[PDB]
């Protein structure tokens, strides 16, 4: 299997193919993904006037994240549809040799760019207490970048060497735990010396952040979560993975932005 060696979407597409439902669902979900980013982009442009100058860098960075997310998810969406074509004889969609093939680059690039801005963002709304801005900022940038790069290396091996896919996933996960831990510290310090209404919103932000962000390794693992011959090892694990990525992207970029915007209005 030469054509389907690059990733699980290709593997499936070149061997079993995708039902009508799997192909259409995944296409629609990816389209909702970028459409929400565009709407978010507008929301963040239009509401920047509602926070004090002091906090506006957060709204700016929300907007910038929306731009890159709109572009790269639009591109990922097109890459889905143009990589798989219907075959009349079997009634399924197959990896098209005349296309460019499914490619995770668009999404991994988006993460490299958005992770550092999403993490930095909050440092323009909350005030630290005992920690330094530059230290926190550097810990987030370095660990975020490493998390993504090591996850990108892992994903090459997804079908060729599943063991490696997992080892690199675990290294990536170690960077992830460090980010959660710095973020929990940022949230606790940001709670010190704001109103209880501000603290309740920070509490929500932590929950959102924690769940959102954990969906990413969930979706990386998704086709293996029922074992090497189970139910998700299939087009359904492709559908599940792309659905979960899309929910994660909306939650981590959009809802997170909105919550941060509301925190900043509270502090204004």
């Amino acid at each position: 299997q030469e054509l389907g060696n690059a990733n699980f979407e290709n593997f499936i597409g070149a061997t079993e193919g995708f039902s009508e439902i799997a192909y259409q669902f995944t296409s629609h979900i990816l389209t909702l993904g970028y459409a929400v980013m565009l709407a978010g982009l507008l929301y963040f442009i239009l509401t920047i006037k509602n926070v004090d100058k002091k906090f506006q860098m957060s709204n700016i960075l929300s907007a910038v994240v929306m731009v890159s997310a709109f572009l790269l998810l639009y591109a990922q969406a097109q890459n889905w549809t143009s990589s798989f074509t219907f075959n009349e004889e079997v009634g399924r969609y197959f990896l098209d040799p005349s296309g460019d093939l499914f490619n995770n680059g668009y999404r991994y690039l988006n993460w490299l760019i958005d992770v550092p801005m999403l993490l930095f963002q909050i440092l323009f709304v909350v005030s630290l207490t005992t920690s330094k801005f530059s230290s926190v900022r550097n810990q987030f940038w370095f660990s975020g970048a490493m998390m993504i790069i090591t996850g990108y290396i892992g994903q090459f091996y997804e079908v060729s060497n599943l063991t490696a896919f997992l080892v690199w996933g675990a290294i990536s996960s170690a960077f992830f735990f460090h980010i959660l831990w710095v973020m929990k510290k940022v949230i606790n310090e940001g709670k010190e010396g704001i109103s209880p209404a501000g603290q309740k919103i920070l509490s929500n932000i932590w929950i959102l952040f924690l769940i959102s962000w954990t969906l990413y390794p969930g979706a990386y693992l998704m086709p293996y979560l029922t074992g090497v011959d189970g139910f998700l090892y299939s087009e359904d694990g492709v559908m599940a993975r792309q659905l979960v990525y899309t929910i994660a992207d909306v939650s981590s970029k959009v809802i997170y932005g909105v919550l941060l915007g509301n925190l900043a209005i509270t502090l204004s």
